[PDB]
């Protein structure tokens, strides 16, 4: 039959206002304040926290201050191990309330809520982003979130820890907290190699023409959201990769210039004439390596037909110093990909090259780079088929 | 008086979390999982439909699963007809509750909730979509969704049906349901004919040049938002003309370039210089076109003053054999409108056209050619008439 | 100990459904219909206001309509003074309630709601942008809106009054409140003056070339969002500069064209080659002047180490009549801020300008030019340090 949930008649339940608390936090769970570790009541025994508010799957979790330490942990028979401490609901438990509302007396003690260590697998089976309490297929009891990756030593020390930053609505994203932007940068220059394809390097550190002769490795401002993307965790790819952590449509925005661009020289055997050299800069997805996402976790398969590289910017060198370009396109990522940016030409510098024959500042560079790329739509359902191949 | 909703002594009543759900959903009604036809439970006289969940102006409708059929629609006396599928609201009714909340019988007839074939004029008289149980100047008491064209042929037979996916929250748009994308591509390529203005075809189908002397009608992966808009539905101007389904502020994003343009060759009668020609890509809205939205809807009347073309992209051929451009801009569209871009430049090619004399890959073509239409903002109150010219 | 507040046996309370609607809200305060002022019934003694419902910090408030007027405020003793009329909550006050839910007398008078006039320094100590009710560290028990700017005269006349619009959610805005555009303008063409550095008008007033000869101050469309940024408040920087209102991560679109572009002649002593011209257009931010934002409330300072200008289009003229150029950026922008965009060029016509020696239609100008300022992300947390610097 057809059952109201919000009308007159209605019993308004607590599945209910979670659904639409859930629905309200664009489907994300997460740390809203506070929650953080507390170094000085963490002993070999225990493992202390400050108080806060969470959010998981729709059910508000507070952790109370009074007099600290707010809550304690018993890290008691942990040790030589990586633990993962996770908040955890668990509805197969039973809330036990105490005294009434008719007295001031009326209290509960929490039983459907935990905070545990556990090991990586054990998350995963559980976890929030892969699995739900309000699951239409495969519906769960006992779902968790992942706060602190936690190192315990020997029997007697206090352990080494990690916050995960993805599990934490901190700042950036309150008021859409499941989009917004992924990745920023401020404006780099990069020097081009002289090769006829090479990634841009989009994680924090560029090539610097600095000299006539040299350039130099240089940090430049770079932000990422960790729920959406994280810097390649394997030092090959690190200054060019990124691992996208959640699928969607994301957008990507491309700007700068070619400075010192190369051309062919009008002299009078070819009209006084600029020949013009071809170039390109490419976006592209990769998901042959599995297990790079957040804990080592399976990446999400892509719709067959899926793209893999994307024109951004092709066009020819028209014959001056600098030639600016801008780019802006909707793609498809999923999580567990690598997404990297490439700049692409002809390796013949007198015939079909962008790039010239000099080094640093004398040399074809990336000037005023920049990039933003931002999550605009998700891929659930049919979305999948329809908008995940490109 | 000052009446407070949400306070200590507050009554917090149906309506008002009916209120607050509709806002959490962005003003948009729709299906969020299932309530998809069951043709095996279909027969001649009955039309089933799977469980789900739909949230109508707020309001949390059900239909429970248990054992299937999760739902029975009595199809008799309907015949040689095409209808409307409906959900909907009627506040007129009274909601029957029986058993209860003390044994564990409690339970109501949601006579509120009906299930019904209605025919598009009475859809459209309740439709969701211009009219409010919440509305300000004319509250309703009877609001509908349209889930399906349901067509019945000869008594005796089972119907043919039509999902209305403007209507079900599928995908892609979870978190911000009202707004994101609108419609988007692929990169392609699209021959440019031999005339002063053309529109560009964005619907998926390009004559893409193929050969040194021909180009062919070639399919591009293309994605539209049902709820946002459509492909106009006059086979004219199917390939290039969306139709607008809901009025907005929105985002056109273009990218790509022109390649094999022309220019006046450098010669000494000209003090060897190549010689521009004058080229624009522009974005139109016109709603000369009554009823072309969904339904046959009547449209939106835009303000007086409102905008019909807008360049994006307006230069010169630089001389080079591929050159790239790229054009971010905002605009106001609104229900009923057709939206298309336009290529313009000059006929004569020995003077002023950036198109030359060859065809397909010889002839000048756009390369690389991708948008995005992403609704960005509403014209509600006041914006209708400060925004909504522009 | 960990506390449920949506769970089975949790007692749901009136601050936690205020939070979760705060929540809903994007933590956006204002009125959402209605509240405008009556100035029919607006008397000497007494002020008018209309019915309506508002949003405060999660707190529905309504003004209620029967027979009008609405609501009545008391202006006896209000004399030569400009007051704001507020909407204030005080949580140390007592709603008082009365008959019963049983008969159908059950009703409340809201002392935690007033309508009030305040001076500025008053509201500004309670204003909802910058203190809350929910708040953390320095937590509230009375928080105002200001609906207008009341400017009182001599004893015995009726009052003067400006709407505060950014307390109003009219339009543009529904379904992402605290977010979306925050300036936008139709294409405009705006002469070059001949000097190394320049703002560029973006509040809707351009010099316009309009012969061969002469320019003309010109208007074009403009819109900004009240909640997010307004038009200078100084005459001297009312053409160019915008105020930020918000804190946040922006994102900046430009567009257009720069027309009749200067470039060293192909001539035989330069090997007949055009001489291309360096030109730059960029972002600004400056907070030098506090208190220019809304009320001469204190700006919000920077992170240090904060970027002041950005480049987003920066190369050389072509030789074209005219070259077009687009750009995209994200940057962080704070409340008091100034914003602007700038052309920067040399000085020189006959070596390093892109500017010629023309006037109007004649000289160099921007052509087609537009831009959308839209508000992206948020500067809360740990974002302030990590985002806020760029
Ligand atoms: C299995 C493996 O290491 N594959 C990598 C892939 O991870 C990466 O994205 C790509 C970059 O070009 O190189 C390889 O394909
Ligand atoms: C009444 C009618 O058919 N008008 C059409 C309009 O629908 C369409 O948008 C336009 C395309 O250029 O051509 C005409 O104006
Ligand atoms: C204190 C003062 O008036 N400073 C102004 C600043 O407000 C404005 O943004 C800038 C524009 O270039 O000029 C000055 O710096
Ligand atoms: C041919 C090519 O693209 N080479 C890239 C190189 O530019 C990049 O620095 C490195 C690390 O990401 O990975 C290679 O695959
Ligand atoms: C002059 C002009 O713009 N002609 C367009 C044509 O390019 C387009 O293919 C057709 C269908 O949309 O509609 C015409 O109005
Ligand atoms: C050198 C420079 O940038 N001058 C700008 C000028 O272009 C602008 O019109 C005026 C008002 O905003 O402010 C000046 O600072
Ligand atoms: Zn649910
Ligand atoms: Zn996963
Ligand atoms: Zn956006
Ligand atoms: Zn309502
Ligand atoms: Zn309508
Ligand atoms: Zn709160
Ligand atoms: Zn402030």
């Amino acid at each position: 039959v057809l059952k109201g949930i919000n009308f007159d008649r209605s019993i308004v339940t607590p599945e209910n206002e979670a659904s639409i608390l859930d629905l309200a936090m664009q489907n994300r769970s997460g740390v809203l304040d506070g929650m953080t570790i507390d170094i000085l009541n963490t002993t070999s025994n225990q493992l202390a926290l400050f108080h806060g508010t969470a959010v998981l799957q729709g059910y508000g979790i507070e952790i109370t201050r009074a007099a600290a330490p707010d809550v304690l942990v018993d890290t008691t028979g942990q040790s030589n191990e990586t633990m993962l401490l996770c908040l955890t609901i668990d509805l197969n438990q039973v809330n036990v309330p105490s005294g009434t509302v008719g007295t001031n007396t009326y209290a509960v003690d929490y039983k459907q809520i935990r905070l545990e260590f556990l090991d990586v697998p054990t998350l995963l089976k559980q976890y929030w982003r892969d699995h739900s309490l309000h699951d239409l297929i495969d519906p769960r009891r006992v779902i968790s979130m992942p706060l602190y990756w936690i190192t315990f030593g020997q029997t007697g020390t206090t352990p080494l820890y990690e916050q995960i930053k993805s599990n934490y609505i901190d700042g950036g994203n309150s008021g859409n907290p499941a989009y917004g932007i992924a990745a920023r940068c401020e404006n780099f220059n990069h020097f081009i190699n002289k090769v006829a394809v090479q990634s841009i390097p989009i994680n924090g550190v560029a090539n610097r023409p600095v000299s006539s002769t040299a350039s130099q490795l240089t940090n430049y401002k770079v932000w990422r959201n960790p729920y959406l993307c994280s810097q390649d965790p394997r030092d090959k790819f690190a200054p060019d990769n990124l691992v996208i952590e959640e699928d969607g449509i994301y957008r990507i925005d491309i700007s700068g210039s070619i400075n010192i661009a190369n051309y062919t020289f009008p002299a009078s055997g070819n009209s006084w004439r600029v020949g013009g050299r071809y170039f390109q800069i490419v976006c592209a997805r990769n998901s042959s390596a599995n297990n790079l996402a957040e804990f080592g976790a399976e990446q999400h398969l892509p719709p067959s037909g899926v793209w893999t590289r994307r024109v951004l910017v092709g066009e020819y060198t028209a014959g001056m110093t600098e030639q600016a370009f801008s780019s802006v396109a909707t793609i498809s990522l999923f999580k567990g990909d690598n997404f990297f940016l490439q700049f692409e030409t002809g390796t013949n510098t007198s015939r079909d090259s962008a790039y010239n024959n000099g080094y640093g500042t004398s040399g074809t560079h990336l000037r005023n780079f920049s990039y933003t790329l931002e999550r605009v739509g998700d891929l659930n359902g049919t979305a999948y088929y329809d908008n995940g191949t490109f």
